[PDB]
C-alpha cells in the first residue's frame, strides 16, 4: 500500500480538441492535459486497483489502502476548490470522473471502514456530490455524457451513504439519459460528435449502465423505465461496431476505426439485462474491461457484483 498522494482542492486541466464537434485532438495539449490531471488519474487507477484487489478476496488490506487514500483526499478537502479554467471546463469534468472513481471505490470497500473514515469519507463524497451537481445549475453546460457521468459519482456517494435524497438526484440525472433517447437510438449531442459518435454513444451508455446496475443494489431495477429506450442505444453501439453505416450517416462524419475497450465494458452488466443479450457477444469478446472511473474490472464485478461481499 503506497502512501497516500496529496490531494490538493484545486484543479488545472486543458480541453484538447481542436474542432467545434469536439473530435479532433491536438496532441500537444492532450500531452500536457494529461501531466497536469496525472494526480487525479494515478488516484483513480490506485483505488480502483486496490477494490479490485479487495474483491478477490482473502485480501482485506487491500480494501483497507483504498479507505486510507480515500481517507487522506477527505481530510485535505481534494476537490473542492478552484477549477482552474484555461481553455475549456476540463477541470470540472475531471472532478466529476474523479468523484465517480473515489465514490466507486468507497462503495465496494465501506465495510472496512473505521468509524473515522466513514464519517470522513461521507461527507467528503457528499460535498463533491453538491459541488458537482451545482456546476449543472448553469443551462450553458450542455447535459450530454459529461452530466451521465456526474450521476456515478452521485448515484455510488447515495448507495454508500443510503441517503434517498442523492438517490432520487441520481435517479433524475439517469432517466435525463434515458429520456434524450431519440426514438432511432441516438442521442443527438453526442451524434454532434462526428467521427467520434459512435465512441461517445458507448460513452454515454457507459454511466448510464453503471448507474442502473448500482440501483440493483437498491433492488431497484432502473430498465423499466421507458423500458426498451436504452436497448436501442445499446444495440446501435453493437451494431456500429460491426458496421458503422448508421452512425456515418447520421453523424456526416466516417466513424474513426476502434475496438471496445475500458469504459465500453458496461456490456459485462448490460447483456445479463438485455432481452436479446447475444448481440453484446462480439463487444463481450473485447474484454475483459477495466476502467476506474467505473469502479475497476467491470467483467468480474459483473460476475461477482459491485459490492463484495465481506
Ligand atoms: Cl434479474
Amino acid at each position: 500500500c503506497p502512501a497516500p498522494p496529496p490531494g490538493s482542492p484545486d484543479i488545472r486541466a486543458i480541453g484538447y480538441y481542436t474542432d467545434a464537434a469536439r473530435s479532433v485532438i491536438d496532441p500537444r495539449l492532450k500531452t500536457q492535459n494529461d501531466a497536469a490531471v496525472k494526480p487525479l488519474n494515478a488516484f483513480a487507477a490506485h483505488v480502483a486497483k486496490f477494490a479490485d484487489a479487495y474483491a478477490k478476496g482473502a485480501d482485506e488490506a487491500a480494501g483497507r489502502c483504498a479507505l486510507t487514500w480515500l481517507d487522506a483526499w477527505a481530510r485535505s478537502g481534494a476537490m473542492l476548490g478552484r477549477m482552474a479554467h484555461v481553455n475549456n471546463d476540463q477541470s470540472d469534468y475531471m472532478r466529476q470522473w474523479t468523484h465517480g472513481a473515489a465514490a466507486m471505490a468507497y462503495l465496494r470497500t465501506q465495510a472496512l471502514a473505521s468509524e473515522q473514515q466513514r464519517t470522513d469519507i461521507e461527507t467528503w463524497l457528499k460535498r463533491l456530490s453538491a459541488a458537482n451537481l451545482a456546476y449543472w445549475d448553469n443551462p450553458k453546460h450542455k447535459r450530454n455524457n459529461h452530466y451521465y457521468w456526474t450521476g456515478v459519482g452521485i448515484m455510488a456517494t447515495a448507495v454508500a451513504t443510503r441517503d434517498d435524497t442523492l438517490l432520487n438526484t441520481a435517479q433524475g440525472i439517469y432517466r435525463a439519459g434515458i429520456d434524450a433517447i431519440e426514438p432511432d437510438g441516438r442521442l443527438p449531442m453526442e451524434m454532434a460528435r462526428k467521427r467520434l459518435a459512435l465512441h461517445y454513444h458507448d460513452y454515454a451508455t457507459a454511466p448510464l449502465v453503471l448507474m442502473a446496475e448500482m440501483a440493483r443494489l437498491q433492488g431497484e431495477d432502473w430498465y423499466t423505465y421507458r423500458q426498451g429506450a436504452l436497448e436501442r442505444l445499446a444495440a446501435r453501439v453493437a451494431d456500429g461496431y460491426r458496421d458503422p453505416s448508421w452512425f456515418n450517416t447520421q453523424s456526416g462524419a466516417v466513424q474513426e476505426t476502434a475496438t471496445p475497450k475500458a469504459s465500453s465494458g458496461w456490456v459485462e452488466f448490460y447483456r445479463l439485462r438485455s432481452p436479446d443479450p447475444m448481440r453484446f457477444d462480439a463487444m463481450h469478446a473485447a474484454g475483459p474491461f477495466q476502467d476506474p472511473r467505473m469502479g475497476g474490472n467491470l467483467t468480474l464485478m459483473a460476475q461477482e457484483g459491485i459490492v463484495p461481499l465481506p
